[PDB]
């Protein structure tokens, strides 16, 4: 019968709370490395049981979104080594989120105009990503037209995952989250929309899962999968994707990753499930199941009641809220988001959402 | 190499830093109750790798001080439960230090005016506990000669350890500590000058760590060992404590707990140890190791570099700095304790020490 505030153990890694920071792209780093500025936006929100950072670039042909972080290079890496450190010294965990947006991107944001790369040659129907122009302005732009990944290209994306948790755990972090959701390029090999492939790595329910199963298997690798964990959103409709066996997709994904002893599933919620989904998930994992979506401190309180989540992470309200679980705790007044500011510039909507005053402590 | 910011596994519970909060009398719950003004102080504080309490009186009997916390009723529990849920929503781990102070009390706090209870009927040459007079008044006032328990009393008292360790479970606390030093009960047992027994619990070094022994395998059986520590002062003189077997029974004791799989083995320094000291303890014990007195940041991290301790505990410094771990990440300069407030009164001195103002947080 846990509560908000009752400790979990997550894989190995023992979180003070329930409350988890969800995966929040905040578009601050125009030069792809972390500073100071991160390190004090992330400190600020060390107080969550764990922090998911931003989605970060694995390699320079995984991004479609400019001034967003990478984690490829040494100045990247030791960027977010800064930020860990500041977490680590305010009581944090943090776990970094490895993206690789595949066709959710444009030749312009590549490296070197390279085409985007997809499972299957298919562009994106009504997605734009964030592109800077030619003359130094930026925007959202519509996405073009990638290209089928060869088979043989598919074994140097799982090095690039590899590499990635590598720095990441050079760096500090205490986990790694692979992005398979949101219609990112593991989702993309997932569902089958967006997968048409004929190889080993489409068709079948198991050939779909197998590049993500890759992915996961070598993170794993190098953390361990007591300190990994994977972000899904079955029945989610994003980027153009679509899928006919979401259900049956996750409930093999469920078996694999609980043979392996994965930390956590982490789902983020087309809010729908069939009656039972969540019951099912619950069977079928033993580690972790975090949950996302329009989370307030009851809801979340219901899934822990009902024994389908260990954890549940809040997007939005972390974002305007950096002691939110202190929040919940006592039932406070949050404060509001503005979404004018969730994206780009500098520390206007990103460090000066205010904590509570409790009357005592003193800057 | 570890540096102060590294995690780590602290038995089966993972810290985010190595700046440990030592354990610290303030005398600030005048009817033994935790309660909101608690809640802040420990939550202020939160950022520490672990927080260890204040020594909390286990019984009536146990006590020497007025106005400490207990835990032995269930309004007692009640307040630490609320103290732990604020720490575990600020992303703490706090530990319970078990309290009793054998002869190192007096009638006049005793319950009822008993005589106070030790090993050997030795009073504590100079020492003064501080009590609460007849005419409502409080002062340090010089201990009284106790009474030297009867071996069939000895069990009584392991289960008064054992109740106050399920209370704590109870409560939330994420693990317990013994407190064997600075001279308080099983001290006294621990060592020579104070234990003149002839029964199985004094005479050889292992009849002399029986008592100690029997304590920690009774808390154990409640929390798990992996979530159990002592606090040991070999050296250490104290309210008339001496010893003429430090060394043997600190390696005794390191062998017995290793067996055990305690934890963590806590010393408080008496700073001298002998050369070769620090290194024995590391050999003999596989578990954590906490060193404290007098540690600053460098010096922390000189012990870190020699393989001679995991982590460092501080007292004054987390008295004067809510926020000491951060301080010892930028090098900023600490806020100088008020020692005419550490103990007795309310808030000043206790949660009106700031946090560093980094420009950004606001209140
Ligand atoms: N990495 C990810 O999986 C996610 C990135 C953030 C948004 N994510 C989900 O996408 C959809 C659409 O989100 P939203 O409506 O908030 O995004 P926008 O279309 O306005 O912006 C998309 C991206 O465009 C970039 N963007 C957009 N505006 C800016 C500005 N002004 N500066 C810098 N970057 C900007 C930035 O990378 C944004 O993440 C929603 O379901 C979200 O939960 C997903
Ligand atoms: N529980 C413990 O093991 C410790 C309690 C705190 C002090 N501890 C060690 O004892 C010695 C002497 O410490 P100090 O000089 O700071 O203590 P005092 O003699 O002034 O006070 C002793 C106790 O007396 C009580 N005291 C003393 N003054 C007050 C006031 N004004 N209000 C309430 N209570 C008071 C309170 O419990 C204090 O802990 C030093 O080596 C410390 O590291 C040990
Ligand atoms: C500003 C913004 C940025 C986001 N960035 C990411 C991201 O980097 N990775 C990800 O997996 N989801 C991302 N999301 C989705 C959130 O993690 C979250 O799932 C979503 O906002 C729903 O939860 P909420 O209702 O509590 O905000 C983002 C959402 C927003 C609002
Ligand atoms: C105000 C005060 C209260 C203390 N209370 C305790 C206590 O409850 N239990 C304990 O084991 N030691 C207690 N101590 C000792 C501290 O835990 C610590 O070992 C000591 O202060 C040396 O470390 P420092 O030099 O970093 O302060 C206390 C010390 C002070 C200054």
């Amino acid at each position: 019968n846990p509560g908000l505030f009752t400790p979990l153990q997550l894989g190995s890694l023992s979180l003070p709370n329930r409350v988890i920071m969800a995966p929040l792209t905040r578009s601050r780093t125009p030069d792809s490395v972390p500073g100071r500025l991160q390190q004090i936006y992330y400190g600020q929100r060390a107080s969550a049981g764990l922090i998911i950072s931003e989605a970060t670039n694995i390699s320079p042909t995984a991004r479609g979104y400019v001034y967003t972080p990478g984690i490829w290079t040494d100045a990247q890496e030791a960027g977010w080594k800064g930020v860990v450190e500041a977490v680590h010294a305010k009581g944090g965990r943090i776990a970094l989120q490895l993206w690789h947006v595949g066709r959710v991107s444009h030749e312009l944001v590549q490296p070197d105009g390279q085409q985007p790369v997809a499972p299957s040659a298919l562009k994106a129907e009504g997605a734009e990503c964030f592109v800077e122009f030619e003359d130094g302005t930026a925007g959202l732009h519509p996405t073009s037209t990638p290209r089928a990944l060869e088979t043989d290209e598919i074994p140097g994306i799982v090095e690039d995952y590899r590499q990635a948790a590598q720095r990441a755990k050079r760096a500090g972090f205490d986990m790694v989250e692979v992005h398979a959701a949101n219609a990112c390029l593991p989702n993309q090999f997932l569902a089958t929309g967006t997968n048409r492939r004929t190889d080993q790595y489409g068709g079948s329910i198991e050939n779909r899962a197998r590049f993500p199963l890759e992915v996961v298997d070598a993170v794993a690798e190098v953390f361990g999968p007591e300190r990994v964990g994977i972000r899904l959103t079955p029945f989610l409709e994003l980027f153009g994707l679509t899928d006919d066996e979401p259900e049956a997709m996750a409930f093999y994904l469920a078996g694999e990753l609980d043979r392996r002893g994965l930390a956590y599933l982490h789902f983020n919620e087309p809010d729908t499930y069939p009656e039972g989904f969540r019951e099912q998930m619950r069977q079928r994992f033993k580690g972790g199941l975090i949950y996302c979506g329009n989370y307030d401190a009851g809801r979340a309180q219901a899934r822990l009641d009902d024994n389908t989540a260990d954890a549940v992470a809040f997007g939005r309200p972390f974002i305007a809220n950096p002691d939110l679980p202190e929040r919940f705790r006592l039932g406070a007044a949050l404060n509001e988001p503005d979404p004018s500011t969730f994206y780009g510039g500098a520390e206007v909507g990103y460090t000066d959402y205010p904590f509570l005053d409790n009357g005592h402590d003193r800057l």
